[PDB]
């Protein structure tokens, strides 16, 4: 058996409300975003955090530093950093391409030499890191394991990531160039945060531990196109052209390293190919009952999709009523891969969990349509 | 138990010799490299492969395509792609930052929806992906799993990746317009290739399988600096500055996205902090004797380090003489994370493996000093 015995969340700086967030992320071409208003109206997020200094605008934490803060939050009398037998770390916004994120987090933590692995991707990468840690303990390879994820998309959403594209279109004499909606959209969706979990082969003697019953993950990339992407451009045939296949000049003129979202494709396919297609396989294969679930922990990212996902549950005959849904999206921000840790941290410290309650965690990844699901039991 | 029942290797195109390699990777600033000759003299590599067309210079395989080719080599009458219960993929040279490499491999293979995970890093990412697959089967979570890794450094070692820096050094009136050795070094070291392995909970009825006894991995990033890096710059204080903290103009002026090596740090520290320090822990914890090893499969990258790693074995009383070493580095090139797959593929196909033989695989990663070790037994 494997038990989550400690969770930790780390949000950089103070919550930033809707009227302040654009001043933090800057103007492109000296002009404010035309779509920020409606993007915010649709997603419903009221506060979020950025690893950006409120006065100077300097970065306050690298991605590696942010993960390290979340990991340090696991330390108590029962666990010190030198106790960890394996560290699995992810970040969709790693500070560098090489080395991997995890060894940079190890460099920040400076705990004694141990196994460090990094997983990659977007929102689901936090769950593939957790599943690595889970399999390590479940197989007996270790007695404990730590997984952690961090997101600092502020680094790439800041207006400066579009300056050379603006200047390029100004040199094409274009009058009022605006970056594409595909490029501006995520600036008002994604924000900064980090989480960590300690997994052990025994529950704590005191207090609650969440037994991991299984973690099931499905990719639908075999038939779905790339939908969220950075360091590349999506072509007309739906394929993704990687950055090193484009001229250096084109990296700057087209903001190739910014995060982009194929929003119409997202809208059309996210519910089916991150929720209903994987969950119906999981329900049937594990003989699941919608009513056995006391807590549904969905990372639905945007108020716009909350009831769309809920209708997906209905369509596969797995309805879960809103009274059993737990999230803090509106107040914490969409922290991507860190969202499920930020949700678990709050629920677990809240005092609302009771022994034998069953939790279903749902982590979609629109990058190329992965659905990650985790079933927990309170002990 | 877990058994490697099939290994696959894919080398792109035709072997490319020492005289032809620079014509494939191009001149920076219209001049041949001044370091190429000595670098090649020390690394002793005589052939390598690039995912580049020798005639047209166009990319012949993306990283995702190269890994997909490797995975398709696992297919026979005992395994089709749709039987894989989990895919763990890595690339130190992924085509993009988001999505993760693995789901791009899945989109190329187009096998039916399954679990896909991506690990990140450099040389050891191939072994963290393989350890994920191994833990999946060992824990019972799946009865099989596939690990794969691909490297196309040709994408980033081609002269075009230093075009803007050469322009900036020319425009700055530098005495020497050539790029620094730290940026040119790896152009003659790294090359392209992919590997894949099928892991099952039963050996193959026909012929030999490799039981995985253990996979032990250690990071020394807690006290060693970044040594191989890309998407960032190493600062004088030894820290790494990520690419998004640098100006867009500096990405181009300083080739921030090319792969760099701190060669003096590498030479000083690679044997101790990828070989002797992790292996002396493993030897002590598992009471290993070198006498029990029938084949040593080390990824030593360079002829210059072959007997420096040997001396490292000597210092920890784990000496293994050269007649027990297996490599094809000289003929295959240094394919990074793929090297272990390309070594194991040749050896399993050689006919030289006898039942009950024990294999010790060693995969160092200089990026920030990880050592990965796998113990195998022929069944």
């Amino acid at each position: 058996n494997v038990y989550i015995t400690k969770v930790s969340a780390f949000m950089p700086g103070n919550p930033i409300d809707n009227n302040t967030m654009e001043s933090v992320l800057g103007f492109v071409g000296g002009r404010p975003s035309r779509s920020r208003h409606i993007v915010l109206r649709n997603n419903g997020i009221k506060y979020r955090h950025y690893a950006l200094d409120p006065e100077t605008g300097e970065a306050t934490y690298t991605s590696a530093q942010l993960a390290a803060e979340a990991v340090k939050g696991l330390v108590d009398e029962h666990f010190s950093l030198d106790d960890m037998q394996s560290l699995a770390a992810s970040s969709g916004t790693s500070d560098q391409i090489i080395p991997g994120h995890g060894v940079m987090v190890h460099g920040e933590l400076k705990n004694k030499p141990c196994e460090v692995i990094s997983t990659s991707g977007a929102c689901a990468a936090g769950m593939t890191a957790m599943k690595y840690a889970y399999l390590s303990v479940l197989s007996g390879a270790t007695s404990n394991a730590v997984s952690t994820t961090s997101e600092v998309p502020s680094t790439v959403l800041h207006a400066r990531n579009f300056q050379s594209e603006n200047e390029a279109r100004v040199a094409e004499l274009e009058r009022r160039p605006e970056i594409a909606f595909e490029k501006d959209f995520l600036r008002w969706m994604l924000s900064d945060g980090a989480g960590a979990a300690l997994l052990e082969n025994k529950p704590r003697p005191d207090g609650v531990s969440l037994r991991i019953d299984w973690i099931d993950i499905y990719s639908f990339a075999n038939e779905q196109e790339t939908c969220m992407y950075s360091g590349g451009e999506k072509l007309a045939d739906g394929s993704l052209k990687g950055w090193a296949q484009m001229s250096q000049a084109d990296w700057l003129a087209y903001s190739v390293f910014c995060i982009k979202q194929d929003v119409r494709y997202l809208n059309e396919r996210v519910v089916k190919f991150t929720l209903t297609e994987p969950l119906r396989r999981i329900v049937a294969d594990r003989n699941l009952s919608s009513e056995s679930i006391d807590w549904f922990l969905p990372h639905y990212s945007s108020e716009y999709f909350r009831m769309k996902f809920s209708e997906g549950l209905d369509d596969i005959n797995f309805s879960i009523e809103q009274e059993r849904w737990f999230t803090n999206l509106t107040v914490k921000g969409n922290t991507g891969s860190a969202s499920i840790y930020i949700m678990l941290d709050e629920l677990m410290k809240s005092g609302k969990l009771k022994k034998d309650q069953r939790l279903l965690c749902f982590i979609p990844e629109s990058a190329r349509f992965t659905g990650a699901f985790m079933h927990l039991t309170v002990v």
